[PDB]
Formats: structure tokens, C-alpha cells, sequence
């Protein structure tokens, strides 16, 4: 095993620790905000504030970084790069975690690591950005996970029923990549298992569905009304909700089998919603 420090130690990081404190990892989890240290350390991780106290790197073998980025970049390296930079050697593997923004607009077509990126707005630049400084420290372990849209328990859409005030967006065309969270734990762990400096792994599921399928087929399981729809260029968006119907792509999730050796628990928003509404694994 190893110990791995982790950074932004939230939603996605914590359904890895419970998966590997049980094996006989060591995990220290960082959140700047002081209400969380619970939740950190229930996840299986010891609970660092920061910014803060600088997090020692002392006896840490694996990083992951789920810290968002901002205009400058990434805030992990901007406060500690020269100390992660200085300690390259003394990591078996460093985790980055990005998102499919990075793509851009591609009018629905495939995009796959290889693909060129060209994001259409702040955010997606600052990923990029982030993913850049992160591939220049010189023998680093990295590998980079860009993320597609995340669910799981406590984030699904049943949550989202029965109060009213939903509507669905329909722009015509338009599909969004999802992945469920122990997917996420598989990849990271399998490549933690499998290191591959420089690597670039799609983190998403098979199917790419338009948003207003997802909450359809949650009000099917419910047995609840099909909430009324919207034309998108009729919905009033505020200019982020609008951003995210601005880009439109299929993204390939082929390397994390081929290469990782992943199966998807949950391959499609389908069988990953009838397992969300029963609480339960299949």
C-alpha cells in the first residue's frame, strides 16, 4: 500500500478512501472549509485545513488533486510547487483531476485524449491552464483524469422530485457526459495500480444522453408526472447555466479499459439511476 495525500478531499476522493483505508492505506484529506474535517476523517482520512498549516509531504507516496482551478491556474502548485516539484522522485503516482471541458465545442462529434483542446470559456481555460502546469514539472508521476459530469449517492436526481420548480432544457442536439462516482474510484484506483507517467484518461460512461433524458427517466422510476419542457433559447439562463449548453461533444472512454482494464459498474444513466433509487450496488 502507500500513503496518499489528497487535496480538496471531497465528494469523489472520499468514496476512494473508503475504498482504500480498509486495505491498509494511510489517507490525509485537505478541505479549506473547517466543516468538514467530520466528514473527512469519517471518509477514512485524516483531516488537514488548508489554507492553513502547510500539509508536509513527508512520507507521501501518492497525490491527488481535486482542487479547482482559478485565473492563475492551479492553487496546489501555486502555493507548493516548488516543494512537489523538489520531491518528484519520491512519488509512485500523482493524480490530477480534470474535467471534458477542456474539449470545447465539437457540434456533437467524438473527441477522444488525443483530440486537440480548444474550451469556449473561462473555466475550460483555466483546466486547461491547470492541466498544463501540472504536465511541466519535470519526472512527475502525473496522470491526468478529465471528468465527466458526476453522480452518485447524495448527488442523484430523486433528491430533485417532488418540490416542484423543475423544468427540462431542450437544445436540439445537445448530450452531456456523465460518470458515476464508483466508477471514478475504480480508475483511480486501477491506475494507481498501473502507473503510466504523462497518461490521459476520459473518465466517463458509454452512453452520452441529452440532460433532459436523465431527469425524464428519474420521474419514470418515481412514478411521477414528466416534468414540462423548455426551449433552451426561450429558458431565461443566466449566463453559467446558458455556458454549459454552449458546447457539445461525445467524448471516447476507451484508454481506462484498455489500458486500465476498468468495467463500468454503472455504463449508462439507465442502470446507474435504478441502482441510485434503491440504494443499492447493482
Amino acid at each position: 500500500t502507500g500513503t496518499l495525500l489528497s487535496f480538496g478531499h471531497g465528494y469523489t476522493a472520499r468514496v476512494l478512501s473508503r475504498a482504500l483505508a480498509p486495505q491498509g492505506w494511510r489517507i490525509i484529506g485537505t478541505s479549506r472549509n473547517p466543516d468538514q474535517m467530520e466528514a473527512i476523517r469519517a471518509s477514512g482520512a485524516e483531516p488537514l485545513l488548508w489554507p492553513g498549516e502547510e500539509p508536509s509531504l513527508d512520507g507521501v507516496t501518492h497525490l491527488l488533486i481535486s482542487t479547482a482551478p482559478d485565473s492563475g491556474g492551479d492553487p496546489v502548485l501555486a502555493a507548493l510547487g516548488d516543494q512537489i516539484a523538489a520531491r518528484a522522485a519520491q512519488f509512485r503516482w500523482v493524480g490530477y483531476l480534470s474535467t471534458t471541458a477542456v474539449y470545447g465545442d465539437h457540434d456533437g462529434a467524438w473527441v477522444d485524449e488525443t483530440t486537440p483542446l480548444t474550451p469556449t470559456a473561462a473555466r475550460g481555460r483555466w483546466r486547461v491552464m491547470a492541466e498544463q502546469q501540472w504536465q511541466a514539472v519535470p519526472n512527475l508521476p502525473l496522470h491526468v483524469f478529465r471528468l465527466a459530469g458526476i453522480y452518485g449517492p447524495g448527488r442523484g436526481p430523486f433528491s430533485k422530485l417532488g418540490k416542484g420548480g423543475i423544468r427540462r432544457i431542450i437544445k436540439p442536439g445537445q448530450v452531456f457526459s456523465r460518470i458515476h462516482v464508483e466508477d471514478i474510484a475504480q480508475v483511480l484506483a486501477a491506475s494507481m495500480a498501473r502507473p503510466d507517467p504523462g497518461a490521459v484518461y476520459n473518465v466517463c460512461d458509454d452512453e452520452p444522453v441529452p440532460p433532459q433524458d436523465v431527469i425524464a427517466y428519474a420521474a419514470e422510476l418515481q412514478g411521477l408526472p414528466l416534468p414540462p419542457a423548455v426551449d433552451f433559447d426561450k429558458a431565461d439562463l443566466t449566463p453559467m447555466a446558458r455556458s454549459f449548453y454552449s458546447e457539445n461533444k461525445r467524448v471516447r472512454n476507451d484508454r481506462i479499459k484498455e489500458e486500465l482494464g476498468v468495467r463500468l459498474k454503472y455504463p449508462n444513466y439507465r442502470v446507474g439511476l435504478e441502482a441510485l433509487q434503491a440504494d443499492a450496488e447493482t
